[PDB]
């Protein structure tokens, strides 16, 4: 197989009339279909259930955006049978054939990008560019993994020869596994976590987040049209602690690919370490969990550039990103100039229905709203509220961009993942102390430094202990291929997405010697 | 760093007078040294304790080969402090410097090879060639990992460029971890599991098996002479279920590198999945566990070649190998001719004190003897005893080469790892049934096929589900670099030793972007 060198899918900015027209058209088509019901997808067919899952518009939660079937234990068993049956033959496809299937799915996704973006807007409250970035990232994962999988093809392993023998080492896929996905990147991460394992010959049972079941179904429409053989990919919307846990704990689940909260990741990793009755392998579990990400700014920085990057990083998709800047660490010389600029910019941010392309849409659910508001209450006891900190008018879950200052580094709002538009500002003496404060959390996902001082940047390169570090730019929006994505410490297992290393996680090696 | 291409250390056969003379002198000096005491090694110094570990000669267990100090919780804590302190600076050594340190250790081990072989003869009852293979493999691990580590050096990751930015991804070591090692390859596997992680900048607390503490100490003499900085490698002989478990469960242990029984591996993998109080990472655990390994022979095979390779694979080091042929699966046409030849060869095998260079020395301990004899009793009620099945006369733990035939595939002796000189012969119709029987165990470590039929060999290449498969040769003695070693299923986590992929297990990746 020979295709063009990988390039990232351009993120639409909607600066042209044609792009805005195309978006409005997509928004209309999507809302005209709010009545739709999407079944499970098991063994190559759409299979309905008695019970259902309801998905709401977080900008107008009295409005249903769609319903799906609801997978329980019986449907999990059906999916397991289908996935193990498919594995027996899918594992034997030439890599070139599997890679071409991914490339087809990517081409189909690219053709439906406005529809998918519009679905993100209405289902999870992304503004237009956040939605476009999400879909473009999904396309990127498919294009990238299609190509990366060829680097592992039979027989890929470099071994030392021995006289009178052929020695041949090669990779084989593991089996059928479960993918458990979050609501915050429910096209990008959902797609990546499925197609990586699948590309190299695994089969997958995919469990979308409850808040993003409709857009997950639309991704499965693409997989179905692409023509993945029956059982290779399966769609099981349902309750995480029910069907999700059932699959995690199952003796016949070979691996678990999880992205989500630390709370859940901890349970999954623990369960994965147990031998279920009758289980005949050591389960692999990849858990990519939260962050408490900081941007450090020192007195040598471009303060206007820093302020812009901080606001983008803190408030993009309402701060509901594992990569979001939730801490702003300012050295004494940087404190007033940067804080004043951050406040001036943040106070100009618009909040409203996502479809109007505001700076911020709503948080995703009543539960998220409750969590973020509860953290705002905690923060009022720990630091000084200086901006926002309120729900805004309307049924939608609109929360104002929030800033706390004078926040102690060990404060709950400085340690715990709030996952909302809440920035904690911490004053430190110098760069050394900035790094100490940056590192002193249980997490290690993203981080940033604004500074012109070379020695500070290079010191951070060595010592700011996060998996994805950025200098003089935003700390969100890691691009597939460019910035292998994944953290340290309780940010998870360091499964680096959009990197060659990712696919190795879903392979095991056999060594076969013939003495002639 | 530029060195000669890797080559495996030749295994001494002792056919020349020069080799015999050298070995006789080494054995004499080791024997003259019986009763020596070896302290712990923590933070670059030898540290004694009040309690001790006693190491007996299994050929004459009234004889004490040596004693060591005994590590408990306080010593584990001291080692943790030393290893983490050392990690802070060891991780920053240029890879070339760390690799040169390994190469020095290899040169020192090579110069002491006869002494180390002699120590294995007395301490774990290896005959001369089994001892030589063990030490040669240890040297191979050091030489191989020293070179492989350079392939990961800063900045090693292939990434996609982005306009206006430098994007740099690179590997960093994890931290301080624990190595927990078996008695059966107490130089090779002990050395490999330590030096791999250490090569790429980790630090290690090494827990040798109780029955092999003296030879573990001699490996540490080499590490000390080589000049590893204080704290980089630490030696904690002690009780596995005490100090070993303490380290496995500790919130400050970053990774666990384990090779040993399935029973213990299961406990370790489960414990590793738990977040210990105050722990700030997801522990990595590699567990390389047992096997129930089969050789298939069909009617097309060279029966004489097959019988020789079966006898070598089944009885080498008294069957005390994770790779040992404990099952012989014969198609109908192969049954009589191969079994006849196997019995005739096996009944000629000598058994006696390992110093005499017999075909088989003793099993390693009274407990091992008890377990093997117990399995022989079980076997008598499951299959047909046709050779051996007895303890031989003498103080040493001598067990005769044993063969059961017409063994049901689901019999305990056909399923459970006995780890002694006990071969279970299984009669099947054809090659298809041979593969079914071969695959139907909880394990998946080594396997072999003797056949001249190309289609049967290539079928096994695809479907005989073991990590290390060999055609028309013995299934033991995987060579570093040549045959990446490690299994499937309950044979472990497929950490492939003596392969480039091994070192990746002890690294995490950071991605750093600078926008100019
Ligand atoms: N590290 C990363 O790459 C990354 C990326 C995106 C999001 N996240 C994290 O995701 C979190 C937000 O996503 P979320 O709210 O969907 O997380 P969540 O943990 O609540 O749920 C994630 C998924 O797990 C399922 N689930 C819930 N409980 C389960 C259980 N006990 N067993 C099995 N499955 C269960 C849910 O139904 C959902 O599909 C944040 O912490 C964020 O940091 C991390
Ligand atoms: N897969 C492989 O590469 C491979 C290689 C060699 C040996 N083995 C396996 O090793 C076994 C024989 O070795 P062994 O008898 O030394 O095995 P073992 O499991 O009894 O002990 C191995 C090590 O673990 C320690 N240990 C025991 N209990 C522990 C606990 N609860 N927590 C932490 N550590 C503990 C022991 O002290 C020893 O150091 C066989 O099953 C064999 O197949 C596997
Ligand atoms: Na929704
Ligand atoms: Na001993």
């Amino acid at each position: 197989m020979t295709v063009e060198p990988f390039r990232n899918e351009p993120i639409e900015t909607f600066q042209t009339e044609e792009a805005r027209r195309a978006m409005r058209e997509a928004l209309r088509r999507v809302r005209e279909e709010f009545g739709r019901h999407y079944p499970l997808y098991i063994g190559g067919e759409w299979v309905d259930t008695k019970e259902r899952m309801v998905s709401l518009n977080p900008s107008a939660p009295s409005e249903v955006v769609g319903t799906t079937a609801k997978a329980g234990k019986a449907e999990a068993e059906a999916a397991l049978e289908a996935a193990w049956k498919a594995f027996k033959t899918w594992k034997d496809w030439p890599q070139e054939d599997r890679s071409r299937l991914l490339l087809k799915a990517a081409a189909l996704m690219r053709r439906r990008k406005r529809e998918l973006e519009a679905t993100l807007v209405y289902e999870v409250g992304k503004n237009w560019v956040e939605a476009s970035a999400d879909v473009a990232e999904a396309i990127d994962f498919i294009e990238y993994y299609a190509r990366a999988a060829l680097r592992y093809r039979y027989p890929a392993v470099e071994v030392v020869p021995y006289p009178g023998e052929d020695n041949e080492s090669f990779y084989v896929p593991l089996g059928a596994g479960v993918v458990i996905a979050p609501w915050n990147f429910p096209v990008a991460i959902f797609t990546g976590m499925i197609v990586g394992p699948v590309a190299v010959g695994n089969t997958v049972i995919a469990k979308p987040a409850e808040d993003a079941v409709v857009v997950g179904a639309k991704v499965f429409e693409i997989f179905h049209e692409a023509g993945f053989p029956p059982g290779v990919v399966n769609f099981l919307p349902g309750v995480g602690e029910e069907v999700g846990a059932y699959l995690v704990e199952h003796p016949r689940i070979r691996f678990i690919n999880f992205t989500g909260s630390l709370e859940v990741g901890l349970k999954i990793y623990e369960a994965a370490g147990r031998l279920a009755p009758g289980q005949t392998w050591f389960k692999r579990a990849y858990v990519e969990t939260g962050g408490k990400d900081a941007i450090i700014v020192d007195e040598t920085a471009d303060f206007d550039l820093a302020a812009e990057g901080v606001v983008v990083s803190a408030y993009g998709f309402q701060g509901q990103k594992c990569s979001a800047a939730s801490r702003l660490i300012l050295t004494q010389g940087a404190y007033e100039p940067v804080l004043e600029r951050v406040l001036k910019r943040a106070e100009r941010l618009s909040v409203g229905p996502a479809e109007e392309n505001p700076d911020l849409g709503p948080v995703v659910s009543a539960e998220q709203e409750r969590k973020v508001l509860s953290y705002i209450e905690i923060g009022k006891n720990e630091g000084q509220l200086v901006l926002g900190g309120k729900r805004l008018e309307g049924e939608g879950y609109f929360i104002a961009p929030t800033v706390f200052t004078e926040v102690p580094p060990k404060a709950r709002i400085a340690q715990e993942e709030i996952f909302g538009p809440v920035l904690s500002v911490i004053r430190v003496k110098d760069f050394a102390e900035a790094l100490e404060v940056a590192n002193d959390t249980p997490y290690g996902l993203t981080g940033g430094v604004y500074s012109r001082k070379r020695e500070h940047l290079e010191w951070a390169r060595r010592e700011f202990h996060v998996g994805n570090l950025y200098f003089n730019r935003k700390i969100t929006g890691a691009l597939v291929g460019v910035q292998p994505f994944g953290g340290f410490k309780l940010s998870g297992t360091n499964a680096k997405t959009g990197a060659l290393d990712y696919l190795r996680l879903f392979l095991e090696m056999k060594a076969v010697a013939e003495r002639f």
